[PDB]
């Protein structure tokens, strides 16, 4: 007679509502477990994400609490939209969880990133990546943390992006990924926008090579394989570091820094035709620019986005969509809880 009713996708138990049909597990997706369904009210599919007691700690409820106030808060064709949000549950006493639903992709971009990629297609993922980016900035939210595992495409090439990024410790064998972080973040050195495009960098980069640009363990690994490469930055970039990290980096071993036509040789590129030669030599050039240590040095989101590999996307209306109520501080769980179920049922 209720509107729920209980499946079991994996190990997992989903209690969701009448109208999802037919639940299989698709991916990671972070936060949890995703589900793929038929929602027999709108007559399309849907994916749809368990958020198991968010509140059970201040990292997982601080973050949780800051998706679902900022999902209604950005609109944008390739940012997160919900289509819906419930809980099984009827009051804040039995609050238990929470469930997320939206529009259902087909792929990461971690697959993707797998393939081997056309320019027309490889640059129109990075322009809507780059147009989710600059909205999110203009509604004041600077990422921080994308990674190809938290960006879903369709098979028409639309991408979206999942999770608005960071704002610390953990309980499970569930490890975050790092390697696609700015030298800002890995350094502790106060950032701006183009913090993000760094992201985009390591993403377009691993598109190119099908290799982690910069792996490792920790951060200490990480550094080295971005000097290895990029080269030590210049004294400029480190006089803007804190007296502790300064120390560490300056006295890091230095290195000359490979350029880029050999970091990323024309053998990896399609150049058997005139058209892939020039784009070629183009999506070598915003690479350079995007992987650059320096964040003064650094491209910004909208010199990018009028990059002449980029630029072949614009439309008039294609970005324009302004922003249509704030963090909060130290909570318990029992005031996430209520803070998390209020979002709920707003
Ligand atoms: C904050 O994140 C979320 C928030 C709310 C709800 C979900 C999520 N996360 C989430 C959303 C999507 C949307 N599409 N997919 C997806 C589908 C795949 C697939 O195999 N589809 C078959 C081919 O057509 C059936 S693979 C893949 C990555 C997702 C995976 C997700 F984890």
């Amino acid at each position: 007679d209720n509107q729920f009713y209980s499946v079991e996708v994996g190990d997992s138990t989903f209690t969701v509502l009448k109208r999802y049909q037919n639940l299989k597990p698709i991916g990671s997706g972070a936060q949890g477990i995703v589900c793929a369904a038929y929602d027999a009210v709108l007559d399309r599919n849907v994916a749809i994400k368990k958020l198991s007691r968010p509140f059970q700690n201040q990292t997982h409820a601080k973050r949780a609490y800051r998706e679902l106030v900022l999902m209604k808060c950005v609109n944008h064709k390739n940012i997160i939209s919900l289509l819906n949000v419930f809980t099984p549950q009827k009051t804040l006493e039995e609050f238990q969880d929470v469930y997320l639903v939206m529009e259902l992709m087909d792929a990461n971009l971690c697959q993707v990133i797998q393939m081997e990629l056309d320019h027309e297609r490889m640059s129109y993922l990075l322009y809507q990546m780059l147009c989710g980016i600059k909205h999110l900035h203009s509604a004041g939210i600077i990422h921080r943390d994308l990674k190809p595992s938290n960006i879903v495409v369709k098979s028409d090439c639309t991408l979206k992006i999942l999770d608005f990024g960071l704002a610390s410790f953990m309980m499970t064998p569930y490890v975050v990924t790092r390697y696609y972080r700015a030298p800002e973040v890995i350094l502790g050195m106060g950032y701006k926008e183009n913090v993000d495009i760094w992201s985009v960098g390591c993403i377009m980069g691993e598109m190119v090579r099908h290799k982690i640009l910069f792996p490792g363990r920790d951060y200490i690994d990480q550094w080295n394989k971005v000097i290895e490469q990029l080269g030590t930055p210049c004294p400029e970039f480190m006089k803007k570091l804190q007296p502790t990290v300064r120390n560490y980096v300056e006295n890091r071993p230095k290195y000359a820094g490979l350029t880029f036509p050999k970091l990323f040789p024309d053998s990896l590129f399609p150049a058997d035709s005139e058209h892939n030669k020039l784009k070629a030599s183009q999506a070598r050039d915003l690479l350079s620019k995007m992987l650059v240590i320096d964040p003064a040095k650094r491209i910004s989101v909208d010199d990018a986005l009028q990059h002449p590999y980029i630029n072949v996307w614009y439309d008039p209306a294609e970005v324009e969509a302004p922003p249509p109520q704030l963090d909060e501080r130290e909570h318990t769980i029992e005031e996430w809880k209520e803070l998390i179920y209020k979002e709920v049922m707003n």
